[PDB]
């Protein structure tokens, strides 16, 4: 049971990373953690919660299905099975397979707000969170939305509060957003791994976890209030509007992804460029990162042997989109691999890589969020990397909780 | 057939019913419009020389479009080639790659033409004819004359000086014809979708006097009226780009709408599943709803069941979703076979921008042009949609009349 | 080899002459500067295209850039999966090469990259150095120099931003020098695009490095300096903050920017090509009467610019073709030209082009000079200096001509040093 120990190590890291340890609201953070693990057992181990989890996952499976239908229309056969039949795994085309679902969830989002549904669920859940852990209404709203909808799409509803909110609340939105898995990305993994309820629970663990680590860094200052044109006439107006918005957002995202991935490749090339000089060549950044996160890899309860690979994967997770990490991941889960699953390590890696710690997500959030409040730009971007580490640790804590329920 | 005259009478009547002042109308005008519309109707769809001319037009335009697909073939490469069909079958047709680029191309082309001054001339002419026969103001005349060809963002270039000073009626006219017509872009799109071209052409020319018709029926004029690119290459570019962002917006819009409709039909499937309807679909509902109106226009009941659904999808969602479900029936492999006059009536009744979203579009864009009247715009609101819809409808009835009267085709 | 070099120098003399003919004031052309530029251009030509160390630097450059491009392609591979794989080649054949998917993304990438390298401060440095050299030898203004230097790497994508404080108040000759330098320049972004299209990389590199001083050359030949330059103590720069927050934000901003650029370019091409097919249709049809219905725009232009093509050293046999291509460059743009150029490169071609010609054309096509780029200048500069907008629009055509001539001279040089190797 290195799990609790691991948790301690994590929180220790937070403190080390924390700006102010004296301002920490324990009534907030401890409660958050508590809630996270509580929900964890709730959906997973004890109280037959896997049932409502199942109905949920089913429902959402149908959602993703619908989006997939629309896409099947717009892009025709390029998303069909024949692509696999010819190209194989490469037949899976992320651009077509995933990014449009941003448009879908954006539209759906707008629709619900026109209906008043998201209003309700956000009001309720955010109400609860704010009640127990005492964080401000806004950040609660955001973290609430993050469960259902995606990080990309989330900031659309915090806009009246953005110019208003403090450094702290802002950083909370940033972090929670990063750690969140919903909407686009959810469907994304479903297209590949498809472990629906795992990702579900990952979301429900992510949001308050984000809240947790966000308050372990920039806990509190002052307070905030609500501040009130072009508004949707009918449901269709909404649908189309949110669709377009989501579209150009998606384009942005794509460009970003291409960029960063390519850049990291460039960095490999750099590393090799120095190494072959230095006589010691053929060195991969992947291995470097492996060594780097290795202790951390072990701490969470991953056996050493497996911890090497795991650490590599996590390095990739931070500096590259989670999907690449996933690629080499299943490259390990495929047979003929010296590494084993251990029937724990697999699970604990899985949850860990669910979120977005990728720098690309910084760029996205910080960018758009800057567009909504250009005066806060410098502030936002200052906190990007911190936020990465935070959300990272959120997914990681979720993974530790998984490690807990691995045994029996 | 008398049934047609029934349709006409009914529609016109409905227009009258909604009028602000029924006694304020100018008979010379509205009857002028009606008479002109049906005149064109016969002219293109009845007389042999007419259908010949129309056919030649269709060929020419199709050659244009062909050039478009040539450029397309360049950009996306073999992804549009034949090999795709061999591989994916009917799924080898990729809506995005096949269609939207034509929005691009035509946007560019139209920019070019508007620059060179061709459209200037044509708009001048047709506008002239209209104000001559209908006694419409030069502003609204040129407007309706223009809305045939151009559209989307480039459409209100000619009306922009008048708008702020433009009357309540003429405004609603621009609104109306704005909705009734279609841009050349989305038109070509439709062609690529497999939609019959000639009928599209005819409808496009029918819109303007139809638009003016119902505009004047609903809101007559009680008050008196009045009265940048460098070189060609650049113009072509700007047109292409503008068209591109338009295309993107369209694609996203369609994806959204489709997926949503699927989701909703999921829900309704659930609800009606209580009574034992798993076949319950919003489609079927809408069809059941407009079925009477679907019949009035001259569609046989058996086929009116579907016609209602399609027209419905036009109204509540859009034209693209509609045509997308319509073209399934035109394919040879299609189970259900349809009457020719049905194909006609539908194809015409579906040509127009009249829908719910177009409201928002008008409001926003025109507000950007003349925000002072934005209140007036929203105030009018759906009345415009009604007008355009009815224009498309009357046109469709005419179509059914003559196509049913002689031969037509597929 | 006698007639080779003779004809080359002849061409040089021709271009320069035509320049002087169109000059505003024939008098007061500072020779030190113009001949300096000329000699620098031909110098670099001698460097990369002839002497071994030159080709060492150039070869190494090409390799490096190629690797960068490979990284970008790794990114592309990420997004579009199998659609970029070899399967598309084997299944779809030549049609398996998808322009949109295999080119524009590179524009995205290099946009990001150049943004980063600009952020870290590398570009500012290189610019400052090279422009230092240029202002030193040529005696031109600091502004002009910095501009022409910056445009070797970042083209119309990002504003030069080095001249932002200088633009408003700079003179006609400086303005026109920036304009010209712009049109002759090639963005780093659009470069890789050219590359993937099958265009030879080294020639591109060389073309750009040659381009900057060439732009300066014909700028000064057309519009000599009749007035005082600016002193850096005379200026308020402003322009605080704006786009980049940090290296991340940099890579992103560059990414998105490059994206919408790429889209714009895509639609641009779609339209242009289709329109060309259309016009060729018309010309064919009408031409059916006089007996040639195979007549095209390509053919006409080739039948037009042929003499010039000969002048720069292209043989008469290949003249019509070369002139065709360059024609398309002038009246439309570069992407179109290269698009039909590469068809002569593949070994399966129905036509064999001499190495010398291949080089010549390869260079003569490198630049943004066209009739379509004017507006870009106009607007882009108008934002920075609205009062000068009229002055800009006055100079557009002339600038087109300048950059054109720059590219031409560079091509000539190439043609000389190829026969010498
Ligand atoms: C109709 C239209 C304009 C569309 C104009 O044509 C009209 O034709 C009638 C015939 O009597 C004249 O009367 C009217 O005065 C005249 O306006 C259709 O004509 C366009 O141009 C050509 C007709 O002049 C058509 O030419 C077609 O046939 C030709 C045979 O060689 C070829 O050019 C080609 O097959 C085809 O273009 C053209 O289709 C049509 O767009």
């Amino acid at each position: 049971l290195h799990s609790l120990l691991g948790m301690a190590v994590l929180i220790a890291i937070a403190v080390l990373l924390s700006t102010d340890r004296k301002a920490i609201n324990i009534r907030t953070v401890a409660g958050a953690f508590l809630i996270q693990v509580a929900l964890g057992a709730l959906v997973l181990y004890v109280p037959q919660g896997r049932d409502m989890l199942g109905e949920a996952s089913k429902t959402i499976s149908n959602v993703i299905a619908y989006g997939n239908n629309g896409v099947d229309f717009l892009f025709g056969g390029l998303v069909s099975e024949k692509m696999f039949e010819v190209f194989g795994g490469g037949g899976f085309v992320f651009a077509l397979r995933v990014l449009p679902m941003i448009v879908f969830f954006s539209s759906l989002m707008a629709v619900l707000y026109y209906i008043g549904v998201m209003q309700l669920l956000i009001k309720v859940i955010g109400g609860f969170l704010q009640k127990m852990l005492g964080t401000s209404k806004a950040e609660s709203m955001s973290a609430a939305a993050l469960i259902f909808v995606g990080q990309t799409e989330a900031p659309l509803v915090v806009r009246p509060y953005i110019r208003r909110m403090t450094e702290s609340e802002l950083f909370a939105v940033m972090s929670g957003g990063l750690a969140s898995v919903a909407g686009s990305v959810l469907a994304g993994y479903v297209q590949m791994g498809v472990p629906l309820p795992y990702l579900i629970a990952a979301s429900f663990m992510a949001a308050p976890g984000g809240l947790l680590f966000a308050k372990l860094l920039v806990p509190e200052t002052e307070r905030t209030q609500n501040d009130a044109d072009e508004k949707p006439t009918n449901v269709i107006d909404a649908a189309a509007s949110g669709a377009v918005t989501g579209a150009q957002i998606a384009i942005a995202v794509g460009a970003s992804l291409l960029a960063f991935v390519a850049l990291i490749a460039m960095i490999n090339g750099i590393i090799g460029g120095v190494g072959g000089w230095f006589g010691h060549g053929d060195l991969t950044l992947q291995a470097i990162l492996g060594w780097l996160f290795s202790p951390l890899a072990w701490v969470i309860g991953v056996p050493w042997s497996e911890a090497g690979i795991a650490g590599s994967l996590i390095g990739q997770k931070v500096v590259i989109n989670e999907f690449v990490a996933y690629s080499e991941f299943v490259k390990y889960l495929k047979p003929e691999a010296a590494v084993q699953l251990s029937d724990t390590t697999k699970a604990i890696i899985s949850f860990a890589l669910c979120g977005f710690a990728n720098l690309g997500s910084i760029a996205v959030l910080v960018g758009g969020l800057s567009i909504m409040a250009p005066k806060r730009r410098k502030d936002v971007a200052r906190l990007g990397i911190k936020a990465v580490v935070a959300g990272s640790l959120s997914n990681l804590m979720s993974a530790v909780i998984a490690g807990l329920f691995t045994g029996l």
